[PDB]
């Protein structure tokens, strides 16, 4: 990543073995659960496009998703080229192309040059926004259960039902559907509460 | 987080893989036990609102609690706006809104600017206080057993009973109830001790 | 903790995830064995009162001991107030109270101010001494076996017996009792050695 | 590796135990899966030829591949000598040979001298490009299944089939073959979609 | 420990959680095997007497050995007082006593003052030499098997026998006894080799 | 080890717990496999003779090999004394002896003085070369199988056979013997290939 040293200047740092292993492990354990996306964003703090491509390529398996990611990246790369239509002088920064932001036609020194410019061209943050966009579309598609099928069981604790409800809702990307899909006993209690009840009040009443 | 370097200036640091993994793991293992809250506070030392949102979003599951957390955060964010009613000049700090402190309408550079100002606007500590408030309400609600039902067994060691008693009491958020819920043999000993006995004296007498 | 940087000045550092996890784990594995106390002291090197309270609060369970710890802390806090009886000027250090040293009525900035003063008021070391005092009283009470009941078995190796003997003695908080509680065969050998024998000589003779 | 300190100068650093162990472990677990190559590239960030040889030599087993790697390295080393045909003055940098870039006839001080020169001779990056070239040829040869034999099962979820398809394709080093190898039911749906369908659209239709 | 910063001055550093855990773990796994002593010496690099006492006190169990260690320490402390017989002026270093070097009557600031003096009084290295002396006496006593009882089996590989032979010899604290305790077949071969054979030659001949 | 700080000067650093544990673990898991030697060389980057002796002494077991190592070290130490035959002035570097390079008659300060001299006397690298020499002789002797006995099985995959072939060859310290020891079916194919075939071509043909 590009990180500021202990003297106030932005310099390049090698991606750490702890960072590399943490990203690989979370994909192995959680696949494309919704909480994997913020983990990717945190673990790629200050990452260059090269670092972002590194993280994606260390993922073995889920290659269907990785190809969807490339398609989303190319869509965003093509949009950037339509919003930013371009001899380049000696020793002198060039504007980046979509494929430059994606790290495919640009060198690390070029990415360092853009990201540390004054003002900086944050090709890493632009690329990361493309990746998260594509990652979120994967999260929705891999969500196994629709919110319409999350209904509280006749003996299911309300707490467990709300857990499944909003876990599903988070991947699908509320309060009245949560009441409608509650079981008959709790749904009866939740209507007596009236409108405007908080989740805390609702869960307390069906305890 | 925002941490001071080895030269005496406050700069931004990327949240570490060790920090990210430590928060995720403790939630996986302890859920919303009372001791999870001080762990969250320590692991979020110097955190920005972005870092605080990062930590919350890496939690998979317990999504019912996370939605209660959002409701508490919005309540505190709405209160801040009622206590701090607001053209913004070029290059110049703006007062934060409730959603700015919660990291939803503010950028990282803006959060860095507030937290490192002189005097600093500690939007991270303000947000953290909101989160801990909401986290504590979750701890009370998820406490499975009431203090009224913690009574020493006829053969239960007094040490084990006091452990369960104050473990329950900590989540519920004393000395006379501890005597009343003791078993007949120990309760007899504890009355002979008289008032003002310490916990050490009480546990010694029923050993 | 408060640690000196690489330039010779005392500044605040966030308690590390490795430190937090190491304290939690040792309590989970060893409870209140005697060797847990020096581990707590080492892991709290340079800790502020806030850091000391952090470490105590990350302990889940053993809540009976934690309440005994609070009682000991309040006793020491009350003593400090009796030994140090107190408008506070603008921007100007105030003497600490017992509850200030215990981190309950003092801010982190105040604790940093005391600990880094010239001369420093080591509220962290004062608090730590209170905690270790209370922790040691827990170690004695949780010692399951009295030294009077540690006697060498008729076929127990002398090495194993001495291990149990001084393990028990360490928690209870010597040489002649070790001879008296030895088995008949070894006790006969140990009297023939005479007075003033070292532990090495004693263990060698009963090998 | 050669890394810039916190003062802006490139100096030598010892390869870390975390780096050494991370490379060994990934080879033990994944052998020559395609994602092992980007892991090698990231873990060898800023590596000298000595560091690159270190990483290769810590690999136990897969010695057939390591000998293929040497053959590829010698081929690239011989090419470099044909593109760069060479008394060397006292204290004065010499041009490198193919075996110098491969770390076999050059010292660490010589590699440091080339890599930190102005302008730098990046013998580490040149060597790394040779290694990755040879590593990729191993990935293709060790790919067990050909893309022609990746066909969706009659009850295999389309997602799982695309995973295997592009996993195989990645090692072999698309969209119309993916349709042809789909099962009859899904292939019927995919033709109705028409040309130019994205992977996301294709996977959605066969869900 | 006392370690030099990145600016060339000796300052105090808190003993690390990795150091504390590494010492505890090696004692748990290897007890008082001979190789535990050099591990203790390496892990206590630059340690103060306080750090050395910390490491000893984190050891749970083996309390018989720890009491032998104290007896050896007191013997060396008494010797130092006999070799170094002693108003102390304000703000001014005092010569250390045996108990000062052992960390029992001296503060950390005093130990820092001695160790960083010019010229330095290395109370840490003096104490460490006392500890290693006592630790080595424990290694000899806990050696279970005498060298006289290490004899090669009639079908035992010579390599395995030499391993046990010098493992035992290392704890007991050679070449002709190794031949005498070899089995008849190998002993016959080893006499034909003649005097002055290396261990490599000896092991080769009995392979 | 001796490592350069972040200011460009060579200073002493304590051997890290990660380094110590990594060397011990690899010996426990791999014994004297060929790849253990480059691991030792990397983990001893910049090591002093004291650090090199530390690493050897933390190895428990394999004491036969460690005694062969001492014999090789003494041989190299005796050679150095024959190539470098020696009042030493106050405060003034002395030439090292063989036992000085091996760390047996020299202090750490003396080793630091030699290694950081201008020009430096690299007693650590000289000692390390002695150790690796002796370690390699152990690798050859502990190789269980000779290359003459590595022959491809009638149903053994050629890839697996080449793996065993060069694994054995690496420890023993090629292309025509690999053909001769192939099975009849593959050997027939390999002769049809003709001379000068690469390993990649050979393995491809027998696939
Ligand atoms: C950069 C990056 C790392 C980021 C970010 C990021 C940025 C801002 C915010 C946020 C913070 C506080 C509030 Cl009060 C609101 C709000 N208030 S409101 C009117 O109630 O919605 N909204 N937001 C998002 C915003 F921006 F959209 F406004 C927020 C979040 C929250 C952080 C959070 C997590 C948590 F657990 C509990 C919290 F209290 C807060 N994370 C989400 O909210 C995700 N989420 N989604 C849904 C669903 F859809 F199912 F309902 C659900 C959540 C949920 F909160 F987890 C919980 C079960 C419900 N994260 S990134 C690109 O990788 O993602
Ligand atoms: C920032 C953050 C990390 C913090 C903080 C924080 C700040 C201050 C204090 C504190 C410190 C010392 C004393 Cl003497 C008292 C006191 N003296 S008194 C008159 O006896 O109560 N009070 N306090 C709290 C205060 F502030 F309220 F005053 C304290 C604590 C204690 C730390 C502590 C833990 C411990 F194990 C043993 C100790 F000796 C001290 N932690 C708690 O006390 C929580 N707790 N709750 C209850 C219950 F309710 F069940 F009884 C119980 C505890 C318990 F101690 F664990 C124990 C079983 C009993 N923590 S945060 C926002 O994440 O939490
Ligand atoms: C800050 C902190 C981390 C500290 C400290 C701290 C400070 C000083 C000392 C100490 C050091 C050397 C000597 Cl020679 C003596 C001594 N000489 S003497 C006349 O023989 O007793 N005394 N001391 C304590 C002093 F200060 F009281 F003098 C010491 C210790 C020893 C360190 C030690 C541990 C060890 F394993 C082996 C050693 F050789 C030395 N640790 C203890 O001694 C605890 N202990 N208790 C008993 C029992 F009671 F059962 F007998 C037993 C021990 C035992 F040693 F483990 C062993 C089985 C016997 N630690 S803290 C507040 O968290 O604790
Ligand atoms: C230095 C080093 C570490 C590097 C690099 C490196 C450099 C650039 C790029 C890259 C980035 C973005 C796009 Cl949009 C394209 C593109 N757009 S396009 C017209 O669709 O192909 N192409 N590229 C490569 C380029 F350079 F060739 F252009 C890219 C990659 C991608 C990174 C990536 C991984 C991922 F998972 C998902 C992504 F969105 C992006 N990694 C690959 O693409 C490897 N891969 N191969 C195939 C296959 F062949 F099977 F189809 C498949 C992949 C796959 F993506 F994983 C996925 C299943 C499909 N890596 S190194 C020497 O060690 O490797
Ligand atoms: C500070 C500290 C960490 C230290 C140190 C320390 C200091 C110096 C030396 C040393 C180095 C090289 C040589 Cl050539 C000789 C030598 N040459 S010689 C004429 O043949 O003996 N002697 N020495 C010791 C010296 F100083 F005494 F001279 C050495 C050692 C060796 C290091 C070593 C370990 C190893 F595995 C293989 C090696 F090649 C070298 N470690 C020992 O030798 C311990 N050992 N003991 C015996 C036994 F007794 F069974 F035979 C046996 C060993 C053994 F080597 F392991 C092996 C099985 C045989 N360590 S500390 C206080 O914690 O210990
Ligand atoms: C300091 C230290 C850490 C070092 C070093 C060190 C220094 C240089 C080199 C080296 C690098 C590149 C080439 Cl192209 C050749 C070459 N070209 S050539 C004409 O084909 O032989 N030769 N060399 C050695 C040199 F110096 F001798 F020239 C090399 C190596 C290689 C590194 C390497 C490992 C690898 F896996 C794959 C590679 F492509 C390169 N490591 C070895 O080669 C060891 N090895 N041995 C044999 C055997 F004998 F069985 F055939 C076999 C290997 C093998 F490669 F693993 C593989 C199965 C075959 N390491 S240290 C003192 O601890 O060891
Ligand atoms: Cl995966
Ligand atoms: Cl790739
Ligand atoms: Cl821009
Ligand atoms: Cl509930
Ligand atoms: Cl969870
Ligand atoms: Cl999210
Ligand atoms: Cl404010
Ligand atoms: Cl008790
Ligand atoms: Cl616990
Ligand atoms: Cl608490
Ligand atoms: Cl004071
Ligand atoms: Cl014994
Ligand atoms: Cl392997
Ligand atoms: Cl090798
Ligand atoms: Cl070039
Ligand atoms: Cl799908
Ligand atoms: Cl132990
Ligand atoms: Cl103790
Ligand atoms: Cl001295
Ligand atoms: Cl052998
Ligand atoms: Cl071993
Ligand atoms: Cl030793
Ligand atoms: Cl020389
Ligand atoms: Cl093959």
């Amino acid at each position: 990543p590009i990180v500021q040293n202990l003297q106030g200047q932005m310099v390049h740092q090698c991606i750490s073995p702890r960072t590399l292993n943490a990203w690989v492990k979370v994909v192995e354990e959680k696949a494309f659960s919704p909480e994997v996306i913020p983990m990717f964003s945190a673990l790629s703090c200050g990452a260059t496009p090269q670092d972002l491509n590194t993280m994606l390529n260390t993922v073995g398996g889920h290659q269907a998703a990785m190809h969807m990611l490339k398609e989303t990246i190319n869509e965003e790369a093509a949009e950037w080229d339509r919003l930013h239509p371009v001899p380049i002088a000696p020793g002198q920064m060039r504007e980046p192309r979509g494929s430059d932001i994606a790290g495919t036609t640009s060198t690390l020194q070029e990415q360092i040059g853009w990201m540390t410019h004054n003002p900086p061209i944050p090709v890493g943050e632009i690329y990361k926004r493309w990746i998260i966009l594509g990652l979120n579309k994967i999260v929705r598609m891999y969500s196994p259960t629709s919110i319409l099928d999350i209904r509280q069981g006749p003996k299911e604790p309300f707490r467990d039902y709300v857990d499944r409800f909003y876990k599903t809702l988070r991947a699908e990307q509320t309060e009245t559907l949560l009441v409608q899909n509650a079981n008959p006993d709790c749904k009866t209690i939740l209507k007596a509460l009236g409108p405007g009840a908080t989740l805390e009040e609702m869960m307390t009443a069906c305890q």
